[PDB]
């Protein structure tokens, strides 16, 4: 499966839903590299190996 969402300028996390609409928030791997820079920029998650991308 897969999921789609966005990030928060104040919090670089994927506010997507898993299972069946279960609120989930996971910070993307962007330590002092790109912790988001725009309200609801863009995000994406894959069930393959929990690969969370970032805008």
């Amino acid at each position: 499966a897969k999921y789609t969402g966005k990030c928060t300028k104040s919090k670089n996390e994927c506010k997507y839903k898993n299972d069946a609409g279960k609120d989930t928030f996971i910070k993307c791997p962007k330590f002092d590299n790109k912790k988001c820079t725009k309200d609801n920029n863009k995000c994406t998650v894959d069930t393959y190996n929990n690969a969370v991308d970032c805008d």
